[PDB]
């Protein structure tokens, strides 16, 4: 028996999810067929490749498929999306509570004394809208709506670095930054150290995903974990349940704060 | 039903260079009318488990990227399906291989650095990872050719940013730290650069750094890492053709490809 999985080849978070989906699938007696998405291999191609095999289900990690696309897919095989809502009643989803996640980051920073906090969003990437919304609501909750900045970013290191550059040029640069994800925060960190600014002595930085990048010994990035192990187990069980005939579900998992060494007392 | 031919590909999840090779293999495969079935290797999923997984499929060949299988494991695999390893020698007749000329590659790195005036040059090797021994021997040979055997340093490293950092730390503690460092691969170099910048040292002003693979890490706009390319696209096409050739019944070949230097901003004249 086979479960189809579409993931992004150069994405750390998808790497964790995939490794965990393989283990969950095996525990359930299922094999996995991976179909990679890459700059030269569109998601439509990767998804279409799984259709060429005996996949009993299709699990799309952070898919950018529109409602029509997912509908067309759901018409051919049980489908479930990971790290984002499906938008369609018949397409299941296993995602992280992005709004609660970002809120943990902000709460953590305001508790350390930070008032001027910025966010480098993930643009139109899955989860970007929610974290952006969560960031703003979280700052408001602390009565810091006035000192909250949001700059467009992305999912890569460059967008992280450009975002941080932009922020440093602000009339009043932030003392803390919440990057869209870990790869993005890596870029933020790289720019800060090269610019003579110490983390956290001068600026605190928080990432998202708790990927291999965050646990690197000399980086020790504070970040939000989405619990890749349970998300993967839920995704697999979710797909196997839809295969059995059960109704598609929108499961939201709670994230947790992972404190390392990139955040600390606000300066001065 | 038999109108869709499969090529099996075993690779390391989250390994930059395997990601580049996989992307290109998919493309080369498609150009030849073949689909690709990936089977990933990860800490919780042994390469042995990944290969058996491919066996439960209709793969007409198995392409292993940087495999760690010994003669016996490879042999057993070759007895079930034509096989070809990438980025290393098979060490077995009947098992094809498509790899870069590691000795030649590191020699380019060394020639580039000595040409820029560097003499105290260090190499953080890849330990026992595929390519490790060759780049280490190639490094020492090249240093000797330039009359620098007495100012050549080799420290045991690895393939991750952590070994890069640790190896660089070790090198900085030395009586006579090196002015240039050739890392095993780009990910290792990433750690070297991370440590150097956090230590207040400028690259290349104070110290020059060279990576290997020319992976996405090296081209990142703010990293701009001088590195050695293995030409992933050509390596991927060659691996696919070698596999399709072995399926056609042709004898297994050990194809060695020439690498080239890709200069960016992490190397420069010696301080």
């Amino acid at each position: 028996r086979l479960l189809g999985v579409v993931f992004e080849l150069q994405q750390p978070f998808h790497g964790d999810l995939v490794e965990q989906i393989y283990a969950a699938a095996t525990r359930r007696g299922y094999d996995v067929m991976l179909s990679a998405v890459a700059p030269s291999r569109a998601e439509k191609v990767a998804v279409q490749a799984l259709m060429r095999e005996r996949c009993e289900a299709a699990i799309l990690l952070g898919t950018r498929f529109d409602t029509d696309e997912l509908g067309a897919l759901a018409d051919r095989v049980p489908a479930l999306v990971v790290a984002r809502a499906s938008g369609l009643p018949g397409v299941g989803a296993v995602r992280g509570d992005d709004v609660a996640g970002i809120t943990l980051a902000v709460d953590h920073l305001t508790e350390l004394g930070h008032r001027n906090i910025a966010h480098i969003d993930g643009a139109d990437a899955p989860g970007g809208a929610d974290r952006r919304a969560g960031f703003l609501a979280a700052m408001d909750r602390h009565g810091l709506s006035a000192s909250a900045t949001v700059v467009t970013g992305g999912t890569t290191e460059t967008e992280g670095a450009e975002g941080m550059h932009t922020l440093l040029e602000m009339p009043t640069p932030p003392t803390a930054v919440v990057a869209f994800n870990d790869r993005c925060a890596t870029g933020v960190l790289d720019l800060l150290v090269r610019s003579g600014r110490d983390v956290p002595a001068d600026i605190s930085v928080v990432g998202y995903d708790d990927s291999r990048l965050a646990r690197i010994p000399h980086v020790q990035m504070t970040t939000i974990s989405q619990d890749a192990t349970h998300m993967a187990e839920a995704a697999v069980d979710g797909a196997l349940a839809q295969i059995s005939g059960d109704k598609a579900v929108d499961l939201v998992l709670a994230p947790h704060l992972v404190r390392r060494a990139t955040t600390g007392p606000v300066a001065h």
